[PDB]
């Protein structure tokens, strides 16, 4: 089942490698879509309810203008981005993904990451140019990755991120 969240912000809908959004922001409800492969989200406000996210909250049945999504029959006013592979590196650690994007502060940017002794080990790139990668390890939330990648901090090399993935 999805995990659910809802809150003055809006409503989100999780499970390891998908999310789905409805976001209450500037002028009306926007939503983003994303599984392993693909990302889709609007660029402007769309008609989705609140009986309809209750709906899915009591259900787990996604909205029909998510299943829509979901089958390739996007709306219109949206954008719809391929999703890099899984990072290399994490892969046999079977991690969780996530996107963040502009509804949050973010330049389009998929997450995987995974916790392993305590901490978050976490790949951050992003989405429209995916050889600028923030590599973390750390006790925060995945999204410190995507944050480091935003402000242009310095993150992990290759080798010492790998280095940290082999103990687990």
């Amino acid at each position: 089942m999805y995990s659910v969240k809802k809150s003055k912000s809006g409503y989100i809908f999780d499970k390891p490698r998908e999310r789905i959004a409805f976001m209450f922001l500037k002028d009306g409800t926007y939503f983003m879509y994303h599984d392993g492969r693909i990302l889709c989200y609007s660029l402007k406000p769309v008609d989705v309810s609140r009986e309809e996210l209750e709906e899915f909250e009591r259900t787990g049945e996604p909205p029909e203008l998510i299943k829509r999504v979901k089958a390739g029959k996007y709306p219109e006013n949206c954008v719809v981005k391929e999703l890099p592979p899984i990072d290399k590196g994490l892969a046999q650690l079977n991690p969780n993904r996530k996107c963040v994007i502009i509804f949050t502060g973010f330049q389009d940017t998929v997450i995987d990451y995974v916790e392993c002794n305590g901490e978050t080990l976490a790949v951050a790139r992003l989405i429209d140019e995916p050889g600028k990668v923030c590599r973390f390890a750390g006790k925060g939330n995945y999204k410190v990755a995507a944050v480091k990648l935003k402000r242009n901090e310095p993150c992990l090399t290759r080798e010492e991120f790998l280095k940290k993935v082999e103990e687990c």
